[PDB]
């Protein structure tokens, strides 16, 4: 039995499947499901849930599962857009990493070791508690897990200054298919490259990341201002925004959340400056006076405060609450990367479509800055110089709106089709943290498909990784030749 192996090896925190609706099993299962779309009774459920409390327990958990016929599923923060950390078409064991949430800050080296169950919020909180002059570049959502996020890159409000989370990883502990405990030196440079953006659930189980902490001023300046406007003005704002955003010096970021409802358009402008408010306002007065920002819009605060504020949290303390409900809605999302400026009519049509579906919203980010100075092959995320914007389309709904699911998904499909001519093409680019199964998927139990796995997987592989796809395959073959870590879009090993 799996349990007997786990016990012989000192892993005690485990719970087998139970039909009891409010069993402990179900409590643990649902605790970290961050997309309600995959919560219902018709979804696949794990045969057991294991909560390892140490790297040794993680190693032995993997070793035991292998003595059986199980598919391994790793979950850190549970934010997978496609629920790939807690679903599987084959019988599976869920390894939940929530107990591995220790952050160890070394102020003498200005680095940190971060267990992979730690959320972004927990990490940010730990950093701000330790120092007023250090921060880290990662995503905007505080409940996202470092396990999946850093594995896939990790883009956020300081990426124009410092790049992705993965661009600032200097060591890691990877537990491989045989339970080996491997640091950077042990896994080798190809594998250490692959894990820094090559996607979660593919290489082994990351136990911990070693990150370089980055300088921040004791006071940064942010704004969070929602413009309530009509479509003509919203269109001209977004059309100018794209140029301001990509062209801003690296010490500034201007991003947008947007939506609409008939004649009313809302654009939430999210601003960040690595410095004081005089310089911040001088810059936006010059470059984007159309925003109509006023002195009272600019707030000076600590870096930690700024990340809580930009995400709409009440306090810095809230960063440290991994179970704080950030957004309890089922959702589907798609993303585009661009290479050419978007014409005005693209924003106009996007806004028209938003006005017809108030449950939809967009998130807009400029690249440029440091993102253009990092080589396309420095880490697996290839969208560097030449990449102008990242454009996210989201539709989300609560339980009372479930009847409209098909309609919501149809709306999103049509938005993505509308944007096709304006965004990257040949191929249409994507981002592995924004995993999208519409691109297709591999059934690893299907021999004819597996025989041709490399060609088949190119569909999504090249969209996520472009020319880096080849090295990823070589790295996969080195570290997981038997494909113990797999999912519908995992990098294939060579046969
Ligand atoms: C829900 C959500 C996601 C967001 C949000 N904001 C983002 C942002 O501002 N920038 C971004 O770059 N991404 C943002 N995303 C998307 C997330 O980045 C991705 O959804 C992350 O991959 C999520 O990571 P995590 O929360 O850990 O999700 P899981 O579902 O647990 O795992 C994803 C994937 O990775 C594997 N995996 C988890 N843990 C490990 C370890 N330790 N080792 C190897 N592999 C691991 C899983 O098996 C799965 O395959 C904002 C919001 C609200
Ligand atoms: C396996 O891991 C789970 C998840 O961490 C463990 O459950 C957790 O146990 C801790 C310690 O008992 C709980 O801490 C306390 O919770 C109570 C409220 O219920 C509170 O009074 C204390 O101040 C503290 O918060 C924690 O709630 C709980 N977490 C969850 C989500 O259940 C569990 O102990 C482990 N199981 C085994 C067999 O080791
Ligand atoms: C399920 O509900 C949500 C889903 C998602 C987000 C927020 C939600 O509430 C965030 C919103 C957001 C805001 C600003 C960003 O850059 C500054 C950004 O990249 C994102 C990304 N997305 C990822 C999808
Ligand atoms: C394998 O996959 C192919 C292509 O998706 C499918 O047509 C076929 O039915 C599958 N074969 C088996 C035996 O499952
Ligand atoms: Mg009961």
């Amino acid at each position: 039995d799996l349990l007997s192996c786990l016990t012989f090896n000192g892993v005690r925190n485990h719970t087998v499947f139970s039909a009891d609706s409010d069993s402990d099993f179900n409590r643990f299962l649902h605790l970290s499901i961050q997309n309600p779309l995959f919560q219902n009774s018709l979804i696949s459920k794990p045969s057991a849930i294991i909560l390892p409390g140490s790297k040794e327990e993680l190693s032995n958990t993997i070793r035991c599962i292998r003595k059986g016929s199980w598919t391994i599923r790793l979950r850190s923060g549970g934010h997978s857009y496609e629920g790939l950390s807690y679903t599987s078409d084959t019988p599976f064991i869920l390894i939940d990493l929530m107990n591995l949430n220790r952050v160890s800050i070394d102020l003498e080296s200005e680095t940190a070791w971060v267990e992979s169950g730690s959320t972004l919020g927990e990490l940010y909180y730990a950093i701000t508690e330790s120092s007023s002059k250090l921060g880290f570049t990662a995503g905007w959502c505080p409940t996202v897990g470092t396990g999946g996020h850093i594995s896939g890159g990790g883009f956020g409000m300081m990426s124009r200054k410092y790049g992705l989370a993965a661009d600032n990883v200097v060591d890691a502990i990877l537990i491989d298919a045989n339970g080996a405990i491997l640091d950077r030196q042990a896994m080798g440079e190809d594998v250490f490259w692959a894990i820094r953006g090559g996607g979660g659930g593919v290489w082994g189980a990351i136990y911990a990341w070693k990150i370089k902490l980055l300088p921040v001023p004791e006071k940064v300046t942010v704004f969070r201002v929602t413009k309530n406007v009509a479509i003509d003005e919203a269109t001209s704002l977004l059309h100018k925004w794209q140029f301001v955003a990509e062209e801003l010096e690296e010490d500034f970021t201007l991003s947008v959340l947007g939506g609409a409802d008939e004649k009313q358009v809302w654009l939430t402008m999210l601003g960040f400056h690595f410095g004081l408010k005089t310089v911040a306002k001088s810059t936006f007065d010059l470059l984007f006076p159309e925003l109509g920002l006023v002195e009272e819009d600019y707030l000076e605060m600590s870096w930690g405060e700024s990340f809580a504020y930009l995400a709409g949290l009440e306090t810095v303390s809230q960063l440290n609450n991994r179970f704080l409900k950030f957004d309890e809605r089922a959702f589907k999302t798609k993303v585009d990367l661009t290479k050419e400026p978007l014409p005005s009519k693209a924003f106009y049509g996007l806004l028209e479509r938003l006005s017809k579906e108030p449950n939809g919203f967009i998130a807009l980010n400029g690249f440029g800055g440091q993102m253009s100075k990092i080589s396309s092959d420095f880490t697996p995320f290839p969208h560097r110089s030449g990449t102008r914007l990242m454009v996210e389309y989201i539709v989300a709904w609560n339980q009372s709106e479930q009847k409209k699911k098909t309609e919501f998904l149809d709306w999103l499909e049509k938005v993505y089709e509308f944007m096709k001519p304006f965004v990257s093409k040949n191929p249409r680019l994507g981002y592995v943290n924004h995993i999208d199964l519409d691109l297709g998927g591999i059934d690893w139990g299907n021999k004819t498909v597996v025989n041709n796995a490399i060609e088949i997987s190119r569909s999504w592989g090249e969209s996520y990784f472009l020319s880096n796809y080849e090295r990823l395959i070589r790295a996969k073959t080195l570290i997981d030749p038997n494909n113990v870590f797999n999912h519908p879009q995992s990098i294939p090993p060579m046969a």
